[PDB]
Parts: C-alpha cells; structure tokens; sequence
C-alpha cells in the first residue's frame, strides 16, 4: 500500500534546528528510530544517539517526532555499533528514519545557510 510520510527537512537553516518528522501508514507497534543520520562511510550512514527521539507508531499507524540537527554528532549504526564522529561543517547533513531493522521512508538531505 501507499504510505504517507510527511516530513519537514531543514533546508536553508542553521544548526540546532528542529527537524519535523511525521510518518503515517506505518506498522502500529513498531519503534522507529529517527536522527540526523548522515553519510559516515562509503555506503554507510550513521545516526546521532545524543539528540535522538525514536517514536513508536500509534493506534492510527502514525509516528510524529522532532530531532535537533547538530553540527557534529556521534555516528551510530542501527545495531548499536559506532562508526565515528560525523561533522557537517564543510559537508551537508541529512535525516534518517527507519525501524530497528532498517525499513521505512526514504532519506531526505538537508543543507545549512
Ligand atoms: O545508522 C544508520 C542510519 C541509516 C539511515 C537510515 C535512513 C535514512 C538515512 C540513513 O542507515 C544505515 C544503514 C546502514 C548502517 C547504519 C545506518
């Protein structure tokens, strides 16, 4: 079926901005982890365990959350292993939203001003 992932990426904003994430039409009961998961290695991405707020799907099958995009964050995988400190000063960051396994909406990139 066609889900309804409506998120608000930080385009043209500075660091410390609150990214709005609202995913509807998901699996009610599943916990979705969302963070500023950006590129950390070749084909490898990593989320931030510092300012993260995993949201569980409600009885409507929707999950709304908000994350704070930092300039530098600790990159962590979905398994629990870290990859290193990611820094988006000269590079651009992005938002990552997926379940404990790694399924969900497509990633959206963000850019500072
Ligand atoms: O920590 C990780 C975060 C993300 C990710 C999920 C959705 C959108 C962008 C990035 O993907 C991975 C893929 C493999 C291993 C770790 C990760």
């Amino acid at each position: 079926a066609a889900p309804t992932a409506t998120v608000t990426p930080s385009s043209g904003l500075s660091d410390g901005t609150v990214v709005k994430v609202a995913g509807a039409g998901l699996q009610a009961g599943t916990a979705y982890d969302v963070g500023q998961c950006a590129w950390v290695d070749t084909g490898v991405l990593a989320c931030n365990p510092a300012d993260f707020s995993s949201v569980t799907a409600d009885a409507n099958g929707s999950a709304s959350t908000s994350l704070t995009v930092r300039r530098s964050f600790e990159g962590f995988l979905f398994d629990g292993t870290r990859w290193g400190t990611v820094d988006c000063t000269t590079a651009a960051c992005q938002v990552g939203l997926s379940d404990a396994a790694g399924n969900g909406p497509e990633g959206v990139a963000i850019s500072f001003n």
